[PDB]
């Protein structure tokens, strides 16, 4: 029994966790001392009375996998090291936002229904939560805008032409885009953010 040890060096923290308790006791034999090595994860971890801490609170977009190096010496000798990891798991801590608030496009009368008349480059929203799936719905703002555009789908936000524009009877259609980073319009945690859309029709 004169070799350190810990009973458990995998650990899962969830981001923004603070924990201040100590993650694992090091047995430490008569005659060593234990400290962290230079292959640790820097401003991560402490040793304090042959207990391993975490001194901060991860953030699974900047870090997702610390580790600590445990360096186990005797006279200032290494005679065995061991390592911890503290796996980092996602947090939908990060709303979805558009690059854009209120937009224009304009658009011939004589575009061929079925055309796409905005990709989905020029309409999507980007969230720091980078596996965030998001989910994207049109609402008219103007009264019948709706018969006229549709988005290709929830998770594809291209803007189609579904029905021939006609300048004279419409010559303005303006949307609410909204998107959210749920697939559940009504669950916690889950973010929305809101842009306009404005549908010009330029006559031939
Ligand atoms: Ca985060
Ligand atoms: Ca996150
Ligand atoms: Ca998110």
């Amino acid at each position: 029994a004169q070799y350190c040890s810990v009973n458990k060096d995998i650990f899962e923290v969830e981001e923004n966790t603070n924990v201040t308790e100590p993650l694992v006791d090091i047995h430490v034999p008569e005659g060593q001392e234990v400290t962290l090595g230079a292959l640790s994860t820097p401003f991560a971890f402490r040793i304090q009375g042959n207990q391993l801490f975490l001194n901060v609170t991860p953030d699974y977009e900047e870090k997702s996998l610390l580790e600590a190096q445990l360096l186990c010496q005797s006279g200032g000798t290494l005679v065995t090291q061991l390592r911890v990891f503290v796996s980092v798991l996602d947090v939908n801590d990060n709303a979805p936002e558009f690059p854009f608030k209120t937009k224009e496009i304009r658009v011939e009368e004589d575009t061929k229904v079925n055309s796409t008349v905005i990709p989905e480059t020029q309409l999507q929203a980007e969230d720091r939560d980078k596996d965030d799936i998001l989910f994207y719905t049109l609402q008219e703002m103007t009264a019948g805008a709706s018969d006229y555009f549709s988005l290709v789908s929830v998770n594809r936000p291209a803007l189609r032409l579904d029905r021939p524009l006609d300048f004279y009877e419409r010559p303005n259609m303006t949307f609410w885009l909204l998107v959210r980073d749920t697939p559940g319009e009504n669950v916690e945690p889950s973010h929305t953010a809101t842009a306009t859309l404005v549908l010009n029709v330029v006559p031939a």
